[PDB]
């Protein structure tokens, strides 16, 4: 009639969606996006906690199921936000279950900043509820037993999973009730209490008097061990300690009494008495010493009668020796109970309310792959241009292929021709004058966007002050300058970004004016273009000697080598590999995920076929240019003049450069503008954001 149960644990209501949706700010940038679904569940969870653990609960089924379906959703959420828990602040407060424990340090209450602490307490409450549930139960009704036995067994395991989970998961030393020594003992009591029932069933189904003993015993030898585990340990609620003892004692008395029946059949009439006397003793004790905790009046008669009748028969019929209690065989032990492990889900009709959301050790390793992407792509690109620019630069510094397309001094060589052509219908000088004109304007455009937005902040702040420094303090909310912390932090940054950007274009403007004169030439039609280049008397060891023709095949191979770099720069840009599902598979399969081991070997697999192709380009050039530096050496003599060609030569060198400078300048300014235009828009956000914060006031 008297079963140990465990009172719940009280806890404070904390606003759940407040520090949870703010990470969904960090997550999705759009309203109307899935960001909507993850907040129609964020407040759905806040609803669950309040309904689950906000109250002393109505001992039922759902009351448990809720608590279970909460604990579920908890564990279901932690591999998604509190990994290192940087500042994500939802600190939990939990109150101890058995107040009088430690009167030294921290006692009745503990507020900790770790989810592992939170989940443990819920689970404690689950286990704590299951017990209360299993105790009310009618134990005569046979469907009643089943529910008791299931619940204890569950509570027992619910605790034992805490024991093995606390020290390893928190952030410091834990409160009295949830410490491995405490719970490990409760877990054992539940278990012993479960086992009690099986004795009680087995008893109802009038089973073998041997089997009832062995079952009864093993129950004793469980309460026994729960005593042993309290005896000199402060793990304690007050009335728990004598019950464990009284129970143990009853249990041990049944065990004796049934084994008495067995000994009787086997005609050991001594054993019978010896085992009963022991049994009778055991009860007498309990009758007096724990009377207020257990009623055993009936049982006591059953023994005394059985004893009486046995002592009657033996004294007058059988005359059998009675053994000292030490002389007897151990009653066996038969357990039928095990601690229901804790494997989520524990609730029935389950539904992971955040089933959609993507893990954090995925999200952070997925973004640390995207720099590994950019690094290798951008890095290979940068090796390309610097290789190409250098090459182009040597050619001109060596007058190539201008010198070899020079049949007669009369005409513009064909490369210069083919070049000039490109420069014209690409806009001409006109596209460069365009871009060089409009750029400081687009720079200015942004300076205005910025300072209107910072001025706004400086404007409001000034109003804030005059108000307090003149008011009866009806104005008593946040000092505005303290509120405009990070928006000025950006402000400073946006400035240093522009100061860098302004000076950056002056480097170009200076280059541009010391180069465009020669472009003026390129954009001219052949007539004047041909007329403006000083004509010279051509050297005639150019008819087709091996000194010259060899160079043409170098400048047709180096001609193609740099032409190939486009296709690469394109395929390097074009490739995107969706890494998500490869991490996702490796986190569900294995513990956590080490990204470097996987990404590196994936990259030199995805891109690997190009990195080698890239080093093939660069190192081939080092060859092709050296085998041109030493070859021009020889052509220098076989083609000569004094002053007639010294002009022609050192003009064409400057036009070759002129073209390069043009392409080097356009491709630079387009890529420049197509960056400051991207900034305008990033600053529109910022104009509106400051506006909305001076509207937030």
């Amino acid at each position: 009639a008297t079963f140990i149960s465990v009172q719940l644990k009280k806890t404070s209501e904390v606003d759940l969606a407040k520090p949870l949706v703010k990470f969904i700010q960090q997550t999705y940038p759009s309203g109307g996006e899935e960001q909507a679904q993850y907040c129609r569940a964020a407040e759905e969870l806040s609803k669950l906690r309040r309904a689950a653990v906000g109250r002393p609960l109505d001992k039922h089924e759902g009351a448990l199921e809720t608590l279970l379906r909460y604990y579920d959703q908890i564990c279901s959420i932690e591999p998604k936000f509190p990994f290192s828990e940087n500042q994500i602040c939802l600190t939990f407060t939990w109150k101890d279950a058995f107040d009088k424990g430690s009167l030294f340090g921290g006692s009745v209450k503990l507020a900790l900043a770790s989810l592992g602490y939170e989940k443990s307490c819920v689970l404690f409450n689950c286990a704590a509820l299951a017990s209360q549930i299993a105790a009310e139960q009618n134990l005569d009704n046979d469907e009643g037993l089943k529910i008791a036995a299931k619940h204890y067994q569950f509570a027992s395991g619910a605790f034992l999973h805490i024991k093995e989970t606390v020290l390893s998961a928190l952030s410091r030393e834990p409160t009295v009730d949830i410490s491995p020594d405490t719970v490990g003992t409760l877990s054992l009591i539940m278990l012993a209490q479960a086992q009690e029932v099986f004795f009680l069933k087995a008893t109802r189904d009038k089973m073998k008097d041997a089997i009832i003993a062995k079952l009864a015993n093993q129950a004793a030898d469980y309460f026994g061990d729960a005593f042993k585990q309290c005896q000199y340990k402060d793990t304690l609620p007050k009335e728990v300690f004598p019950v464990l003892a009284a129970k143990h004692c009853i249990m041990q008395a049944n065990a004796e009494y049934h084994q008495s029946i067995l000994a009787k059949q086997q005609y050991y009439f001594g054993e019978e008495i010896a085992r009963l006397q022991h049994a009778a003793e055991l009860i007498k004790t309990v009758a007096s010493r724990y009377d207020e905790y257990v009623n055993v009046k009936d049982f006591s008669d059953k023994i005394n009668r059985a004893l009486a009748a046995a002592k009657k028969d033996n004294d007058f019929i059988y005359h059998d020796r009675v053994p000292d209690l030490k002389d007897l065989d151990p009653i066996g032990k038969a357990t039928l109970v095990k601690s229901t492990p804790v494997n989520v889900p524990i609730s029935q009709k389950f539904t992971d309310l955040f089933e959609k959301m993507v893990p954090v050790s995925v999200q952070q390793s997925l973004a640390a792959y995207n720099q590994r992407k950019a690094d290798l792509v951008n890095r290979s690109i940068a090796q390309m241009r610097e290789a190409t620019t250098l090459a182009n630069g040597v050619l001109a510094s060596l007058n190539l292929p201008a010198a070899i397309e020079d049949v007669s001094g009369d005409t513009v060589p064909q490369s210069i021709l083919t070049k000039s052509r490109s420069v014209i219908e690409q806009g001409g000088i006109q596209t460069v004058d365009q871009l060089i004109k409009e750029l400081p304007e687009l720079l200015q455009r942004n300076r205005e966007i910025l300072d209107e937005s910072l001025r706004l902040l400086d404007e409001e702040e000034a109003t804030d002050n005059d108000l307090r420094a003149k008011f009866k303090e009806r104005w008593q909310r946040t000092p505005s300058n303290e509120l405009y912390k990070p928006l000025r932090a950006e402000g400073t940054n946006f400035r240093t970004v522009l100061d860098k950007a302004v000076q950056a274009d002056g480097q170009v403007k200076e280059c541009y004016q010391s180069h465009r004169d020669t472009i003026v030439l390129l954009c001219k039609p052949e007539p004047e273009l041909n007329a403006a280049i000083p004509s010279a008397n051509p050297a005639k060891t150019m008819q087709g000697s091996e000194v010259v023709n060899v160079l043409k095949s170098l400048l047709s191979n180096l001609d193609e080598v740099k032409k190939e770099r486009e296709g690469l720069e394109n395929d390097l840009k074009s490739v995107n590999f969706d890494m998500t599902s490869k991490f996702l598979t490796a986190l569900a399969q294995d513990g956590v995920i080490n990204e470097e081991a996987l990404s590196v070997t994936e990259l030199d697999r995805v891109y690997g076929g190009l990195t080698t192709k890239v080093q093939e380009s660069l190192k081939k050039q080092e060859g092709l240019l050296k085998n041109i530096q030493v070859s021009h050496q020889e052509f220098s003599k076989m083609k000569q003049s004094n002053n007639e060609a010294n002009l022609r030569e050192e003009v064409l060198k400057n036009l070759a450069t002129a073209y390069d400078n043009f392409v080097e300048l356009v491709a630079n300014l387009k890529e420049g503008t197509k960056f400051y235009n991207e900034l305008t828009e990033i600053l529109v956000r910022f104009q509106n954001k400051c506006s909305d914060i001076v509207f937030a006031r």
